[PDB]
């Protein structure tokens, strides 16, 4: 049945909780974003109102067949008013289209949900600096001191480097970059642009990343592989079997693929610099698994919370265990009296 840290008090509102059949007096279904363990459960058959980022409901019409009479996009940073409720969606530095929801309680209550996120200093100037934050529903996938990783930028420039180095020693190279959902879309397309390629993928791939809004994608996707020496895969076949077999496809025209495997966090981010990350390599072919996140570091969300000082928090991811949920509470507290709220 549907979990409490779903549903959002004094409202008739669910965010995220589309498996569970009809929730018994939910009058409007948020979702925070077009991930398959948020989305579960929304097709053509959906009769109740969605709200949602424009990006979202792109790909709700486009990509789930949801039908657009249900769909009702928000823009961002906006004060909205849904069933007599003040509502802000705010950008959550996630994947595309991924938001944070503020909402107004009619008694005085402020409670923001994060969605999934990648806390920023940058949202310290959003409109939440305006007003204070009773309960914060957060995003925890990481909510231990053991995860650390780099910066986005460094990443990318890491990537960048090691793809242009690998393609001008040999221009008969070819990248390969694996993908599951959206997100992350700054390794290939930033991989493409330094090599003057467009990245090549499937019609279903390409019609995905068509909703995005990103400025000029008609000029750096395709879905003619044979015209782009970058090209994306399911993560699923970034091994080698499955590379050596995509590499026989291309026909002679390459004799090396240097693939990329975007993980989240992986036990090397203890001890390895990005600087220092080495490939997997066999025969002809490399692969590369870099730290590119999209949600908090634990050091990004422990002053994200210290900056926001809510009064009560209610962790949404790792809530399964008790060893768990005891630790994170451990961890809120620790901060809690290190900042003095
Ligand atoms: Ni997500």
């Amino acid at each position: 049945t549907c979990p409490f840290y779903k549903k959002i008090p004094g409202t008739g509102f669910t965010v995220d909780a589309f498996q569970y059949g009809v929730v018994e007096g939910c009058t409007a279904y948020f979702l925070t974003h077009f991930h398959s363990d948020h989305y579960a459960g929304l097709s053509k058959h959906f009769t109740f109102p969605v709200y949602c980022s424009e990006i979202t409901g792109n790909l709700l019409k486009n990509k789930l067949h949801v039908q657009e009479q249900y769909i009702h996009p928000l823009p961002l940073d906006t004060e909205c008013i849904v069933n007599g409720v003040k509502v802000v969606l705010l950008d959550a530095n996630h994947c595309p289209g991924a938001v944070m929801i503020l909402f107004y309680l009619p008694n005085g209550t402020v409670i923001l949900h994060t969605g999934d996120f990648r806390a920023d200093p940058s949202m310290e100037r959003s409109l939440l600096a305006d007003q204070k934050v009773h309960m914060l529903y957060l995003d925890t996938t990481y909510c231990s001191p053991e995860y650390t990783f780099p910066s986005q930028q460094e990443v990318i420039r890491f990537a960048i480097n090691t793809a242009f180095e690998a393609v001008t020693l040999n221009p008969h190279a070819l990248v390969v970059c694996g993908t599951y959902s959206i997100g992350k879309e700054k390794v290939f397309l930033a991989i493409a642009d330094v090599l003057g390629s467009k990245v090549g993928m499937s019609q279903e791939k390409y019609k995905t990343l068509q909703c995005l809004n990103i400025p000029e994608i008609n000029s750096l996707i395709t879905t003619d592989m044979c015209s782009s020496l970058v090209h994306l895969l399911p993560m699923m076949q970034i091994n080698f079997k499955g590379l050596q077999s995509h590499l026989k496809k291309c026909g002679g025209k390459y004799n090396q693929i240097l693939a990329f495997r975007p993980t989240g966090w992986t036990h090397s981010n203890k001890f390895t610099r990005i600087a220092d990350v080495i490939p997997q390599t066999k025969g002809n072919i490399s692969i590369y698994g870099i730290p590119y996140s999209e949600h908090s570091s634990y050091l990004e969300m422990k002053r994200f919370v210290q900056w926001l000082k809510p009064q009560k928090i209610i962790p949404t991811v790792n809530v399964g265990t008790w060893k768990s949920r005891s630790t994170m509470e451990k961890y809120f507290r620790e901060w809690k009296l290190e900042a003095g709220y």
